[PDB]
């Protein structure tokens, strides 16, 4: 039905609903973080999609939290995506970048200076991220205690979105993902578990969501609101960052303010409670832009509420990493290839672009 139809997001018109959702797949250079050609024809593979949606890239060296994440603030880096973006183009495909600062969840071995990583407060993360070790294969790692932003330093972090978003536009991307989800350092700032300053960027939900509303006006100015979206995860837990203890109207407040803005798009990240559906239309109600849904999603769920209007299209993860044409399957409903999970992370062309097409 629907799933197949063309839908606008800002500045792009998609033939089809479904989009491939941000996917760190951590096979980058180093030193440099630079993606690679081969980072380029696994997302060509891809560009039947409605859009795709890069792996989160770094909006700078301190934004790195993972060996292998690419990074989207240095000419060797802008060069290298330049192709890649052009190679989707060729197919036809658009592609949005996302953009993300790790923040707390980032160990000193790879920061700038062996430093700690940063956050709004100096709270352990308690989780993992991923290294390479000496043979450059993945390694899951306990995260650094952050050190806590000072107030001065903030608008080096809301320049460094504005500059990457320019890189962005500068590399061929056709739209930007503000990465505000999956407790990275928006996030951080988001939630009053890793949230405890006491300053204008902490208390209130007021306080909390500044920084992310300075990135997201900052970027609006940059570039255009009909070029960002951005990618929430604002009911539940996500790699140890709770949502804090009203989280359904914390998170009407900051999509209400996301709605001031008019930008393209809401992209809700989920998945642990569903969301009611009383919540969802309270969502569609205060934002009147692109809604796309993900999180374990099935192409009947997807048809299901998009039928019903409540969500614009959905990004399918795993499925995608596994059906480079996902798009062709879904609508002859083909099976799907089994998932290589050992390979999702690291490596080289060995669960990357080798599952086939119909
Ligand atoms: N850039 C990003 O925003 C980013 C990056 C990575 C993951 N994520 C999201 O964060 C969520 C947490 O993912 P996670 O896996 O890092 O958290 P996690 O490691 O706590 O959960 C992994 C679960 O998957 C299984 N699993 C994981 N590794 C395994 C292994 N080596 N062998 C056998 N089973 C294994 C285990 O049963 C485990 O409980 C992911 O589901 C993804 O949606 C986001
Ligand atoms: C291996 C892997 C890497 C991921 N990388 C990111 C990421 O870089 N940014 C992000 O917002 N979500 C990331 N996610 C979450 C996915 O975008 C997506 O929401 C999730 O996979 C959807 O569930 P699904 O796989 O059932 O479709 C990742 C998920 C997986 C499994």
């Amino acid at each position: 039905e629907k799933l197949f139809t063309p839908l606008k997001v800002g500045a792009v018109t998609a033939p089809n609903r479904v989009f491939m959702a941000p996917l760190t797949r951590l096979r980058s250079i180093e030193p440099g973080d630079i993606p690679t050609p081969l980072m380029g024809e696994y997302y060509r593979q891809r560009a039947s999609a409605g859009l795709i949606i890069s792996e989160a890239t770094q909006i700078s060296a301190q934004a790195k939290g993972y060996a292998g994440a690419p990074g989207l603030h240095s000419p060797e880096q802008i060069a290298a995506w330049k192709k890649i973006t052009a190679g989707v183009h060729a197919e036809d495909g658009r592609i949005a970048v996302q953009l993300w600062h790790t923040g707390r969840i980032s160990h000193s071995s790879i920061q700038p200076g062996g430093q700690a990583p940063v956050s709004a407060s100096a709270l352990n993360a308690n989780t993992r991220t991923s290294l390479r070790d000496e043979n450059g294969n993945a390694i899951r790692v306990d995260t650094t205690t952050p050190r806590a932003l000072e107030l001065d330093e903030i608008p080096g972090i809301v320049n460094d979105f504005r500059q990457a978003v320019a890189n962005a536009r500068e590399a061929g991307f056709d739209l930007v993902e503000l990465h505000s989800a999956h407790g990275y350092l928006l996030h951080q700032f988001l939630s009053p578990s890793s949230n405890q300053r006491t300053d204008q960027y902490g208390g209130s939900v007021e306080n909390r969501a500044r920084l992310v509303l300075e990135v997201v006006d900052a970027v609006c100015n940059e570039w255009s609101a009909d070029r960002i979206g951005i990618r929430v995860s604002p009911i539940g837990t996500f790699q140890n960052v709770d949502n804090g203890p009203n989280e359904e109207a914390d998170a009407l407040y900051l999509i209400e303010e996301l709605a001031k803005r008019g930008i393209a798009y809401l992209h809700m990240s989920e998945t642990g409670k569903p969301y009611s559906e009383a919540f969802r239309q309270k969502v569609r109600e205060r934002f009147h832009g692109v809604i796309i849904g993900a999180g374990a999603y099935t192409a009947e769920k997807a048809e299901d509420l998009i039928g019903k209007g409540l969500i614009d299209a959905v990004a399918f993860g795993r499925d995608y990493i596994a059906n480079p044409d996902l798009v062709a399957r879904l609508q002859k409903k083909a099976e799907l290839n089994p998932q290589r999970p050992e390979s999702f992370y690291g490596g080289g062309a060995e669960g990357y672009t080798d599952y086939p097409s119909l």
